[PDB]
C-alpha cells in the first residue's frame, strides 16, 4: 500500500498516492473533477478523475460501479483505458473516495478545430473505436467532440462511453448535447441500437470538414426542423417504423422537405466523404451504416486494414438491471478497486 498526501485543489481536498505529482486541475468530467499530474512510476502525464460523492444516492452509486466497470474492461487503442484507480480508504467501511486515473491526451476535438487527410485519420480512429465498444454491446449514446481525445500526433481516443442513460425509465445524472444526437434517442421516436452513434460521427465529420456546426438545434423541435431540412421528411416506409402515436402525428404535419443533394451540401469536400456523409446520416435506424462496415469504405482506403480492426471480449452488464442499496453497489465498487491490475509495463 501507497503513502498518500494532500492538497486542496479548487473547493476539494485531493488525497492521491505520492506518486502522483504536480496535480493541476483541467476542469470537470464526467461526475466528478480531474487534475493533470505527473506519474513517477512510470515518467508519464496522467489524467485524474476524483468522483464527486460517488456514494450519496443509489445514482450515483451504481454510476461509479458502472463507470469503474466500463473503464476496467475497454483495451484498445482508440479507446481510453484505466491506468489507475485507488481510494484513500483503508478498509470498505471507511470508504467514501475513488480516483480514476488515464493517460493524459493533450486535448480534445473542440480545441482542434482541418485538411481532408486529418479528417480520414481521426474518423477512422472514432469508428475504429465504436466497433470496438460496439462489439461488447455497450453504446456511447453521447459522442461528441468534447468525448474525442486527440494528442498532437492526430492519435485519438473515446472518454465517457456508456454514461448516458439507457432509457427514460433510469436517471444516471449524465447530461448528453444536443447538436450530436441521432434523432431516434433524442426524440425516443423509433426503436434504437448502436448506430445512434453513427449519426453522432456524420455531425462530428461534417463540423471538421466545413467548420460549422452540422445541426445547431436551440431545442428539441428547432433541432429537428434543422435535421429534416438535410435529409428530407420521412418516406411512408419510414413512418411505418414510428412506435409513437404524436411524434408520427407531429411528422406528418410539417410541410414537407425533399432530401437535398449532400454534393451541393457539402461542396468542395472529397465525393467519398460526401458518399460516407449519406450513409450515415439517414434517419432509418436499420438502414445507417455500422461502424465495422463504415470502416470498409472506399473514404478509409489509406487506414483501413481488416487484420487490424479487433472487437472486444464480451462484456457483463447484468448488473444494469438491478436494484440493489448503496451500501451494496458500494461494496460492489470496492471489490472492483481491489481487484484492479496495472497493465503490464514493457521497457
Ligand atoms: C481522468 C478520466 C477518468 C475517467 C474517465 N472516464 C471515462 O472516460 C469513461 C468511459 C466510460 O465511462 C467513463 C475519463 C477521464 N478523463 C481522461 N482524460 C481527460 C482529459 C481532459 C479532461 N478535461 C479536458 C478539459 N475540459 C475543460 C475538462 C475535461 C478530462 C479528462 C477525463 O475525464
Amino acid at each position: 500500500r501507497p503513502t498518500f498526501y494532500r492538497q486542496e485543489l479548487n473547493k476539494t481536498i485531493w488525497e492521491v498516492p505520492e506518486r502522483y505529482q504536480n496535480l493541476s486541475p483541467v476542469g470537470s468530467g464526467a461526475y466528478g473533477s480531474v487534475c493533470a499530474a505527473f506519474d513517477t512510476k512510470t515518467g508519464l502525464r496522467v489524467a485524474v478523475k476524483k468522483l464527486s460523492r460517488p456514494f450519496q444516492s443509489i445514482i450515483h452509486a451504481k454510476r461509479t460501479y458502472r463507470e469503474l466497470r466500463l473503464l476496467k474492461h475497454m483495451k484498445h487503442e482508440n479507446v481510453i483505458g484505466l491506468l489507475d484507480v485507488f481510494t484513500p480508504a483503508r478498509s470498505l467501511e471507511e470508504f467514501n473516495d475513488v480516483y480514476l486515473v488515464t493517460h493524459l491526451m493533450g486535448a480534445d476535438l473542440n480545441n482542434i478545430v482541418l485538411t481532408d487527410d486529418h479528417v480520414q485519420f481521426l474518423i477512422y480512429q472514432i469508428l475504429r473505436g465504436l466497433k470496438y465498444i460496439h462489439s461488447a454491446d455497450i453504446i456511447h449514446r453521447d459522442l461528441k467532440p468534447s468525448n474525442l481525445a486527440v494528442n498532437e500526433d492526430c492519435e485519438l481516443k473515446i472518454l465517457d462511453f456508456g454514461l448516458a442513460r439507457h432509457t427514460d425509465d433510469e436517471m444516471t445524472g449524465y447530461v448528453a448535447t444536443r447538436w450530436y444526437r441521432a434523432p431516434e434517442i433524442m426524440l425516443n421516436w423509433m426503436h434504437y441500437n448502436q448506430t445512434v452513434d453513427i449519426w453522432s460521427v456524420g455531425c462530428i465529420m461534417a463540423e471538421l470538414l466545413t467548420g460549422r456546426t452540422l445541426f445547431p438545434g436551440t431545442d428539441h423541435i428547432d433541432q429537428l426542423k434543422l435535421i429534416l431540412r438535410l435529409v428530407g421528411t420521412p418516406g411512408a416506409e419510414l413512418l411505418k417504423k414510428i412506435s409513437s402515436e404524436s411524434a408520427r402525428n407531429y411528422i406528418q404535419s410539417l410541410t414537407q422537405m425533399p432530401k437535398m443533394n449532400f454534393a451541393n451540401v457539402f461542396i468542395g469536400a472529397n465525393p467519398l466523404a460526401v458518399d460516407l456523409l449519406e450513409k450515415m446520416l439517414v434517419l432509418d435506424s436499420d438502414k445507417r451504416i455500422t461502424a465495422a462496415q463504415a470502416l470498409a469504405h472506399a473514404y478509409f482506403a489509406q487506414y483501413h486494414d481488416p487484420d487490424d480492426e479487433p472487437v472486444a471480449d464480451p462484456y457483463d452488464q447484468s448488473f444494469e438491471s438491478r436494484d440493489l442499496l448503496i451500501d451494496e453497489w458500494k461494496s460492489l465498487t470496492y471489490d472492483e478497486v481491489i481487484s484492479f491490475v496495472p497493465p503490464p509495463l514493457d521497457q
